[PDB]
């Protein structure tokens, strides 16, 4: 029997599908970077897409551990184009902050229901979101300091393509 | 400049999106098996989902090698339930046969345009599809021999749960 | 369900039985060389017989992978005698070319029916036939220069007796 | 010079061709098991086919050691179908006992001619047939206890698929 | 005896000489880059000249395997100068695309004659040409982003100078 | 600034193209040996062809080290046919002696101009030419002792096929 409420279960299932879209969105940024010839930036986004799937699977396993079930929903078409290298990463940061707020909303719902298990489970994502936002802010800061010089952009592309 | 025709490029980009859905469909079959308590079958479907992602990324790589660009499209909601273990694998089998026919159509399109590079590239998927269909047929054959006998179904769940 | 046509399955099953006969034929050439006291040439033919069996088993595996069945047929009695070492290899070259043409006919039949899986599967045998015909031609050209000189035939016997 | 009588050489050459058919017969039993979806039992028959070929090559080497030569004959078409797993292995047992009696006849013929070299050479096959018959009797005994229970047949198939 | 047609042998022999000229052409671009003081770009072209030689030897090997012989023809004088780094690599891309079409013509010729051995042999060059064109397009894209900036050109020179 | 005179650079550039032809000539001798079925002699000529390319690149390096630039010229069609194995190697010897005399002429030209750097650089080729002429003379002496006997020629083919 399910020991999370249907409201909490649906909130968690909604976030799983949101994590799937985040994966799809980052792959779409890879299609943009590859079209612009930045295979290092595209590589960074492909690795980011795979990491987002592990976030989705962590929601997946917790839902079943609490006696629930996952229902996959349609994935909306992501944007394919951005007005430059820095514009894409600014869209990534805005998305991650949106995901952080979505995690907050589940946390507050679970907290009002005294669902301490789900509240505690979400702590990992709260801390992880802090790191996800910082990693994009650092990249954005280096892109701003580059100020469009292919000199620096070439090294940052080579550097981000180095991601394991 | 793109050296594949827009017709061939659209056919390849469509197949990439079909591979993305195939991954999603097998993830949804994993949600079904996990809901039914068969963590070995669910594990098998999760591994199949990741293998379909590598199929999509192969189309991804080739499109850019020929000067094209990938555009990710919306992903339809897959079915979430099946009328049994054998009904799911039968849906998996006919999905894969449909995928083989879709690859066949690109090959014939590429062949009529004398796009030998794409014809040769598609050979790996033709051979791979032979194995994809065969492994599902083997599971269906073992499930039919099982005839819904839990002691045998337990062994196949453990067996498929060992997939690397 | 069989996903190859009955016409193609019979063509593939016929070639399996042809590969079995070729295996048998090379063993019979070994019986001739051993009768003549050339254990190096006989060793080469015994290894060639084993190699043809792996060709037959490759057809075996593909037929079942496509949902078909193998039916073994009677094997004709091969010749037991040849008019010397060079006459045997002249029969071997003529035989390999016959096998190559038999592979060609299956390839063209599968191609007419748009059976791309079988067309792709046969590519391995096409390339292998290039090597097998070349190996016999190399031996025949070296035998032609030998002109029956026993000092050269011994070293070639010792050399071919070293086959892995 | 040949130091075995032509009567003995013919008996040994006939047995060689019998071993070739034995290999072919067990390969045909593999085609039946593979058609029925028991790839473990089919694996057992494919390995058994290889072992019969080593029996043929043992007769091969001895015939030439005694100054004789081998003449390969046509191979009869083996049966392609059996009415069940127990029917196939029971046909295997009766074939092996028929092979044992044929070896007995050579031993008695050779001993009446006081061909002690051939009598002693056949000792290895006499002992080997004891093991060949016993291994089939053991499988038949396990099949009789299984009485068609798929849970038992499944891992008996897996066990015989482990044959080295 | 030659088992490829004279029409196909000449087509293959013509392509071998084409590969020889391409080898010579890339060596000539190295003389240009070295004259301009770019030892990294020159190093890249010297490695490319050697890779083209292995292409020629592959055609060499196959022609003799099919019973033909190679006849070396005169090599035209390649251009010695170019209007810039990007002019050379754009001439390299145009040449490689011309080489691919020459491979396409041989494949279509061989297929019209049902020379399946040559059609299958040429698949390797079809796939290789995809990579040859892709790597030059990548360099052209990096040169376009450099836009003549010596700070960026210095990085691309050292990068291409690291080619093994 | 170029520190060799234009007359010395032209003499060096002419020898570079001469070395390129020497490589091409030995590859042509390989096509003849392969056409005659002597894969050992052909292997020797293929290795010799690769060695001549390193001679050309040595001239390539020295010309640029002295501030000059290389201009590649057209390569004449080499001969494809010889009367026999001993003609090919006798043509190789007289070609190498011609190369030695051409190096002598550059040496005397450079010494007339008191270009001590080029004179000392050429010493390596003077000593190397002694070895190249010697190794061909040894092969010619063994072929003369063979006197067209195929049993001895086969041993020399195998031996020269071992060249590293
Ligand atoms: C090497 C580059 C890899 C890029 C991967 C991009 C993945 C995008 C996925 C979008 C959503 C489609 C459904 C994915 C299901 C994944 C299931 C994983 C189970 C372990
Ligand atoms: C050196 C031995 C050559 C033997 C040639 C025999 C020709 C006729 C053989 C008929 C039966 C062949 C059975 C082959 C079974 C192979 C099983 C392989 C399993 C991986
Ligand atoms: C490192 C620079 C190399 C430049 C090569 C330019 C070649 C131009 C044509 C001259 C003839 C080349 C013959 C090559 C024969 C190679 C044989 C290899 C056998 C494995
Ligand atoms: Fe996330
Ligand atoms: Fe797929
Ligand atoms: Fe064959
Ligand atoms: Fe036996
Ligand atoms: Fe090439
Ligand atoms: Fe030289």
């Amino acid at each position: 029997m399910m020991v999370i409420s249907e409201k909490v279960r649906k909130a968690l299932n909604d976030q799983l599908n949101r994590e799937i879209y985040s994966s799809y969105l980052y792959l779409s940024m890879a299609t943009y970077f590859d079209a612009e010839g930045f295979k290092g930036f595209a590589h960074w986004m492909k690795k980011q897409a795979q990491e987002e799937l592990t976030h989705a699977m962590k929601f997946y396993e917790y839902i079943y551990k609490r006696g629930g079930r996952v229902e996959l929903e349609a994935i909306e078409k992501p944007p394919s184009n951005w007005n430059g290298i820095k514009d894409a990463f600014e869209a990534a940061l805005k998305h991650e902050e949106f995901v952080t707020q979505s995690i907050y909303n589940i946390l507050e719902l679970a907290s009002e229901e005294k669902d301490h298990a789900t509240v505690s489970f979400l702590k990992w994502f709260v801390d992880e979101q802090v790191e996800e936002e910082d990693q994009v802010r650092e990249i954005l800061d280096l892109l701003e300091k580059a100020n469009g010089q292919m000199s620096v952009i070439f090294q940052l592309d080579r550097y981000l393509g180095q991601r394991e």
